[PDB]
């Protein structure tokens, strides 16, 4: 069962937590063919020690591999440390660039430690961010989008007051968040996707009876895509439209009505893609797992689902 | 088999279409016992007249009763006309009455035509909205709660702007609302209620870091409702909490984050109830079905199951 159409860059993330532990195991299970196809960014003491721990000593032969996020001195599983997580920045920063560059087409971060690294001085606060810092573009032009339950939303904000949000809001905004969506929806395995974007207000506004921001915002948005020749749906209200199960791609323009849906269909398994120009960054959906790193004990279903969603075709 | 436990009304709604019908055969399907507890409001001609059609003409009989919108001529069933119009928010203003009053304990509304009730020149935007006419209210001290596949949401802000809601959102509106919906849950038949309220941003602020509403609005109504001996977790990201699925209730801050996982979960067979002082209306989840009004084609089906669920303990 081959689940790896195509390169994929591996980041193993946090080098004391399980992060190396699971790229071990997911790589374990896929066949020669497969693990050619993704190249993993990371200290190589990091993996040596968790092919010690796993026993898998016979694959680190066969890995494409570069040195990234080197140590000063031994990995120390379990513990949290500045050097730890300027590590995770420097793989993760190494995978995105060979994006970027076009060395592969997408990227798998493993699981992250944030104590490890706000102690190294490193400003972090998501994935979308630290795609932003390394590609030189605005936090505001890279965007999340949730996977999970056949359903794909784009959220056009996100990590931020409901205020704060509707301020932000603008017809280029959206334009932009579909635009990278779009792209990535051609990455997932859907080329010409139909596309639903939600509204802002209850009913989409209703018009105009339940506030102005759609008429201002959503619909002039949605007009122009048309223009460009997309197949767009919208703005209606996105309790209605998410029933109709029937498109794509859903575009939130608020992180909780994105999230809501996600998280009640896919509680555990929803995976989260960072999006900005042409690098699409997946997340695994849990954490370093710092109490049972070097004990062996993880679960690599989590990575394997990811690779399996950016390695379709 | 028994499903009606307490004292209700039911306004039979538009008298062209199958409301009549319906609440006859509803009413036929219960024992004596649970006949006598529901007390039925609207014109006697659309009894009669659908007592002839479905051949329950022996079912009058046993039926409790109050006259309300009569008619000035007979009963002309499919069409649409004014007079149906009125007679509906007569049946449905009876029956609030009686619930305001204490006569019954909740109130179910057969389908009304919005087309009729607009031709008798009276506005109609929803039951939350004519509850509150009725008992002299303003509509935003009406709540509404969406019941579905085991989900309960009540709803601080409704059917306003996302601006226009956060600008109206206070500790106390947040209380009511779950004083409402907890007298409510009572009813449902779960005295001693868990309830979890949603945080109003992102991750319920995340203490403070992504706004400060939550530590204005949520933070301080939760201490307040378990000062008063409520079992309340939150505020907590509704995405996480819902998940969860572990709550009787939850307490949603905007229109779209109850709205959205009630529509996905149960996209038929879900349950709309307005709430506002002592009164409880829920609809039937349906329209009045004026092609087939007086065919004998309709069944009582959600009509029972609305029942089933406000007669419950
Ligand atoms: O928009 C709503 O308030 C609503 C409430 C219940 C069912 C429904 O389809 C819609
Ligand atoms: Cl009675
Ligand atoms: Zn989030
Ligand atoms: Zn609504």
């Amino acid at each position: 069962m081959t689940i790896v159409h195509r390169r994929l860059a591996l980041a193993i993330g946090d080098p004391h937590g399980i992060g190396p532990e699971i790229a071990l195991k997911a790589l374990q299970q896929l066949s020669a063919t497969e693990r050619s196809l993704i190249k993993v960014y990371g200290p190589w003491s990091a993996l040596e020690q968790a092919a010690q721990i796993c026993q898998m000593e016979s694959l680190l032969q066969d890995l494409i591999h570069e040195e990234a996020g080197s140590l000063a001195q031994p990995v120390q599983c379990g513990e949290i440390t500045p050097q730890a997580g300027l590590s995770t920045v420097q793989s993760a920063t190494a995978a995105i660039r060979a994006c970027e560059s076009g060395e592969v087409d997408a990227v798998i971060a493993c699981p992250h430690h944030e104590t490890a690294i706000h102690r190294a001085g490193i400003a972090f606060s998501g994935y979308p961010s630290l795609l932003a810092n390394v590609l030189g573009m605005n936090e505001d032009e890279v965007f999340l989008m949730l996977v999970g339950a056949g359903l794909r939303i784009v959220h056009v904000t996100l990590h931020e007051s409901v205020r704060s949000a509707l301020e932000r809001l603008s017809p280029q905004l959206v334009i932009n968040a579909v635009d990278a969506a779009v792209q990535t929806c051609t990455l997932l395995g859907v080329p010409k996707p139909q596309v639903a974007v939600f509204g802002i207000n209850p009913h989409a506004s209703e018009g105009q009876l339940f506030g102005l921001e759609d008429s201002q915002i959503t619909v002039p948005a949605v007009e122009t895509l048309r223009k460009r020749g997309l197949t767009v749906d919208g703005p209606m209200g996105a309790d209605m439209v998410l029933a109709q199960r029937k498109h794509d791609l859903y575009v939130a323009m608020l992180h909780d009505q994105g999230h809501i849906p996600i998280k009640l269909l896919a509680p555990n398994g929803a995976s989260a893609l960072s999006i900005g120009g042409r690098v699409v960054l997946s997340s695994v959906g849990h954490g370093s797992a710092m109490d049972i790193a070097g004990r062996g004990v993880a679960d690599a279903t989590a990575l394997l689902r990811t690779i399996a969603l950016l390695g379709a075709q």
